[PDB]
This record gives structure tokens, C-alpha cells and sequence, in this order.
């Protein structure tokens, strides 16, 4: 009864009043920097008409649980509380009482046990059920305990689950009405089939994806009938010619500032569709949008471009977060075919050494305009898995210790050219492949290359297309593959730098991630550090609490800092981003990336314009 509307909602007599469309007790949405006032539009950006992830990272997947801003846990979102059992199996999800769809109907367990059970788990529909909903392959069972109630059994311990519900592909459970989505569902319309020629489809699943969609699917924004819980709601459809698209706010959205305004702020958001970057840089530094955070941040060209024109366009260009390590680490094959070079390779100090005869000062300034700090291959600071031995051990260049190790190893009869060759003959050589469509990752490479050549190591660069890059790393035919290190905020989603697990990107060996990923039975069993490793992996993924995860991960990492297996040059810049000067509350210190679907992390319901 203290609950204020937009007042661009008077004018809809069909509504109940604010309070009757809102859940009994909304959720409050503390803004990042001030309380707001109402309206506006708030203008953005899509390049061509299959960019509707633009949509859904502008306004938020609406899950159950949602990234806090530092995407160092989650918090209970659409869900209003929930519990996980001691053995990490079961999760019980508490619902707002009366919290509504955009259409004024409720919202209830019905529709999470409805998208779960005769969706997302429906083998017609999903022959291979997503990922996100798997544990060791397998499904949980879902049932409803009562109207606000929802339980999840898996069969093995899941502890990742709330997180998972807090990226986009985790969104499901909350994206399909049982009343609307039902009516194209053979369980629930004995005459389902009539609905075929409407659509303009030939069988039933294909009339849920064009009527109800899925997380990525253009049918997702091209229609305005189809409900959801979203902040705003597609009024001009994102159609495959549109050259702009329109949302509206939602009048049933179910959330509340602390003064106790229905969010959104904004009143619409409208995407100019552009047909490429030139069109959306110009129009970015004239200042037509109010926020671009997606597509400008790609491209290294835009940055000067952005800062240039800030004034003149009333914007503020800032700086997002990458989730990666290092921009360009270098992978050492423990497993090399150089027999000569492995009795070297699997040593930690000739590793050390070759990441003290690196210049990343030179790197960075060089190859990456200063603006990439020299990193290993650790978490940061502001992670929960930061380990500072693992983050910045051998980064300072020593060319004379570095010389002294491999002196100290053996190498020490030159050859003609200068190079240190083996004991036993041949140029200590290391064959480095690279993607040459990563142009910075190349100059990277030639500047280790003259710097390595002082301390009398050949580093010989072999640059490809994809295809034959990702060709001789599954062949293990490489000595060095350079290429992102994962982990800097997303270690245990992608820890594929610290344990062999991935079976293409763990390039320390990945017939080692085979031997891993086929029990055994393929590729080159590990040395023991990395066995235990694994092993400590397979333990973390299968453990009961958080605090039990956080010990066995923690022991991951140690180990890896230990080993010093790969070797990082910088981390990544910033991704650069803009708002107008006029939009209040955008998180400038937010990280970016897809499983917390950036911007939209940033909670876009409590922007404003001043």
C-alpha cells in the first residue's frame, strides 16, 4: 500500500492498481549509486537482425537466482529464498506470492515444474537435454511442493546449480506461462496438431520454439503475445527486415526501489539496428546512444575513437572486466614429440627461466598499446581464488638469472648462430603455434622471440588459419600453443589453465586431457602433480558444501603456482564501454561476459536518466 507506478502507466485503464500488480512482498533492488525517478528511452544498439542476445544481455535474464555484482556469488532473484540439502543434491526454491507475468496472470511453481517437466527435460523437445540442467549427464527430478514451492532432486552432489541459474542458459525455469505455452504442448491440447499450419510449422517441438522460443532464439523478440517476467516487453518486434526495435516497460514487473517505485525507471528501450560497426562507432561517438557495452569493446580501433569524442557526444567511455587471465599465455606441451626438448621442458626451472628472459613491459607497451599489465596466469585480486604466487611469481624480467638457470641446466655449448643447443646436440628450438587472426597474440610472439633470443633460446613461430592451429595442437604437434588463459574471475568455470580437463584448450598437454577425459583408456598418462590434480578435481566437482569446494579448488591452484606450467605475458585490457552522461546507475566497475550477460548485470530495471 506504499507502492508507487511509472506515470506513463495512469493512462492504461485495464490495469489494477500498482500494488495488485506487484507480488505481496517485491523484490527490492538497492541502485548501484542513487534512487532514480521515472522515464525516458533509453537508446542502444544491434548489428544486424540476428543479434537478439543484444536484447537479452540490454535487459536481463530473469532467473531465479542473479550474479551479485562482483560475480562472486548469487543471490535469490525471481525466487524469493531458497535451501540446499547437506549432500548438495537437492534445491528448494521459495516463490513471491503473488508475483505475476506480463500479462497480469500469476506466476507460480506451475510454471517452473511446467518448464522443467514438459520442456526442458521433454526428450522431443531437447533430444540431448542442455547442459545446465546436468550433473554427470544426468536430470533432476522437479516437482512441486506447493504453489510457491519448487524442489530439485539431482543424483549427485551439483553445487554450481544456483549459478548456473543465474547465467542466461540457466533462465528456463522461468521463461515459459503454463498458460500460454501449453496450448502448443500435445500433453495439455489434444488437437495441438491444428496449430501446425498457423505457425507454418511440421511437428510440435517446432511449433514451442516458434511460438514459446528458448534462451537464444530469434522468436524470443519477435512477438508481443508471448508473456514473460521481463523489465520491459517487445512492443515492435524484432523482425528479420525491423530496422528498429521498441520495448515497453512492464506493468506487472515485481520489483520496487527503496522508496518503493515498480521498476523499471526507463519507460522504453528502442535498438537501432545498424548494419555494421563503422555505422554503430559513428553514431556511438555522436552520442545517439544511451549505452553500448557489447559491440564497441571488441574492437581495439573504437577505444580512441570513444575517449575522443566523450564531450562532444555526452557520454562517459568506461572500462569492463574481462573474465580472463592472461590475453596471451603461452602453453608449454609437457608431451612434446622433441624428445630432446621435453627432458627440458618438464623441468620447472627451465620454465622459470624462460618466463625471466621475457620483457612483458615491452610486450605490453608494443603489443598492446600499455594498456595490458604484466600477469601470470591467476586469479585477481577481487576473486575469491586470488593466489598471489600463482598471479604474479617470474613476471620481472632477470635475463641474467634466466641465463644462469639454463647454464645451471646444462645448455651451455653454443652454436654458430649463437643458440644454446642440448647436451647431446641440436639449437634449444621451440616451435610456438598461433592463430594469425590475433594479430596482437603474433607480435606477442615476436617480441619473446627477440627477447628469448638473449638468453640463447630459438623461438620459432608458426602462424595458421583456426583450423590447423586447433589440427596440430589435437595432433600434439606443438611446443608452445599461445592463446587466453581462463581464470582471472572464472577460475571453476573454465580451469582449464590449472588441471588438463579441457580437451582442446588445456594445451600443457592435451593428450593428457584425453588420458583425463577417457579414464585412462587414451592419450599419455599425467605426471603426478597433475594426476593429483585431477584427482582434487574430480573431488571439487562432486563436493558437498561450499567451504569443502573452496579447500579442494584452493589446492588446485596451489599446485599449479608450484608447477608453473604455463606462462602468461599480460592480462587483458579493459573492454571499453559507454553511457550518456545522463544515465544514472550503470556499475562502471562491472565485469563482462556471457554467463553473467553483460551489461545487464548491472541491473538495467534501476538505470535512470537525471
Amino acid at each position: 500500500a506504499a507502492f508507487t507506478q511509472a506515470p506513463m502507466l495512469e493512462q492504461n485503464k485495464q490495469l489494477p492498481p500498482v500494488d495488485q500488480r506487484l507480488p505481496e512482498k517485491p523484490l527490492v533492488i538497492k541502485p548501484i549509486a542513487s534512487n532514480g525517478v521515472y522515464g525516458g528511452t533509453l537508446r542502444t544498439v544491434m548489428r544486424g537482425n540476428a543479434d537478439g542476445n543484444g536484447i537479452l544481455r540490454t535487459i536481463g535474464p530473469q532467473g531465479l537466482t542473479h550474479w551479485t555484482q562482483d560475480i562472486q556469488t548469487v543471490e535469490p532473484y525471481v525466487a524469493e529464498s531458497y535451501t540446499v540439502s547437506p549432500d548438495a543434491m537437492e534445491y528448494t526454491f521459495k516463490l513471491r506470492k503473488g508475483m505475476k507475468w506480463s500479462d497480469g496472470t500469476p506466476f507460480t511453481a506451475d510454471d517452473i515444474v511446467f518448464a522443467m517437466n514438459d520442456v526442458v527435460l521433454n526428450k522431443e523437445m531437447f533430444p540431448q537435454t542442455p547442459s545446465a540442467y546436468l550433473v554427470g549427464g544426468k536430470a533432476p527430478k522437479v516437482s512441486k511442493v506447493d504453489d510457491y514451492t519448487v524442489k530439485f532432486e539431482f543424483p549427485a552432489a551439483n553445487l554450481s546449480f544456483p549459478e548456473t541459474l543465474a547465467t542466461p542458459l540457466g533462465q528456463h525455469p522461468t521463461l515459459y506461462q503454463k498458460k500460454y505455452c501449453s496450448q502448443f504442448h500435445p500433453a495439455y491440447n489434444k488437437n495441438v496438431q491444428a496449430e501446425f499450419t498457423k505457425a507454418n510449422v511440421k511437428d510440435w517441438p517446432s511449433l514451442m520454439r516458434a511460438k514459446c522460443s528458448d534462451i537464444e532464439l530469434p522468436s524470443r523478440w519477435s512477438s508481443t503475445e508471448r508473456p514473460s517476467i521481463d523489465p520491459w516487453l517487445i512492443k515492435e518486434p524484432y523482425g528479420g527486415a525491423v530496422t528498429r526495435v521498441v520495448m515497453e516497460r512492464n506493468p506487472f514487473y515485481w520489483q520496487v526501489d527503496p522508496t518503493g517505485k515498480q521498476l523499471p525507471y526507463v519507460d522504453r528501450i528502442q535498438y537501432a539496428v545498424v548494419s555494421d560497426l563503422q555505422a554503430i562507432i559513428l553514431a556511438a561517438t555522436n552520442g545517439q546512444y544511451d549505452i553500448e557495452a557489447r559491440l564497441l569493446g571488441s574492437d581495439v580501433t573504437s577505444r580512441p575513437l570513444m575517449l575522443k569524442n566523450q564531450q562532444k557526444g555526452g557520454y562517459k567511455v568506461f572500462g569492463q572486466t574481462s573474465a580472463n587471465a592472461n590475453a596471451a599465455g603461452l602453453w608449454l606441451n609437457q608431451t612434446t614429440k622433441n624428445e630432446k626438448l621435453r627432458k627440458y621442458m618438464t623441468q620447472h626451472d627451465f620454465r622459470q627461466a624462460l618466463s625471466l628472459a621475457m620483457d612483458r613491459d615491452e610486450i605490453n607497451k608494443v603489443a598492446w598499446l600499455g594498456q595490458a599489465a604484466p600477469w601470470q596466469s591467476g586469479p585477481f585480486k577481487e576473486s575469491k581464488w586470488y593466489n598471489e604466487k600463482l598471479a604474479t611469481q617470474y613476471l620481472k624480467l632477470d635475463l641474467a638469472q634466466a641465463n644462469q638457470i639454463l647454464d645451471r641446466l646444462g645448455l651451455t655449448k653454443r652454436d654458430s648462430d649463437g643458440y644454446r643447443t642440448y647436451p647431446d646436440g641440436g639449437r634449444v628450438s621451440l616451435d610456438a603455434i598461433v592463430m594469425i587472426d590475433r594479430q596482437a597474440m603474433v607480435q606477442t610472439l615476436e617480441l619473446i622471440r627477440r627477447q628469448w633470443q638473449k638468453a640463447g633460446v630459438e623461438l620459432v613461430i608458426k602462424g595458421s588459419e583456426r583450423s590447423l592451429f586447433y589440427n596440430r595442437a589435437t595432433a600434439n604437434d606443438y611446443d608452445i600453443s599461445i592463446d587466453v588463459f581462463p581464470g582471472g574471475l572464472d577460475a571453476t568455470l573454465n580451469p582449464r589453465a590449472y588441471v588438463a580437463v579441457h580437451p582442446l584448450e588445456s594445451r600443457m598437454s592435451l593428450e593428457w586431457a584425453k588420458w583425463y577425459l577417457s579414464g585412462g583408456k587414451q592419450g599419455i598418462e599425467p605426471n603426478e602433480s597433475m594426476k593429483k590434480r585431477m584427482a582434487l578435481y574430480d573431488q571439487f566437482v562432486a563436493a558437498k558444501t561450499q567451504s569443502q569446494a573452496l579447500s579442494l579448488f584452493k589446492q588446485i591452484l596451489q599446485i599449479s603456482a608450484d608447477e608453473f606450467e604455463v606462462i602468461g605475458t599480460v592480462r587483458p585490457a579493459v573492454i571499453s564501454s559507454l553511457h550518456s552522461l545522463k544515465l544514472q546507475n550503470v556499475n562502471e566497475k562491472m565485469p563482462f561476459g556471457w554467463p553473467y550477460a553483460t551489461p545487464s548485470l548491472s541491473l538495467p530495471q534501476q538505470w535512470y536518466f537525471s
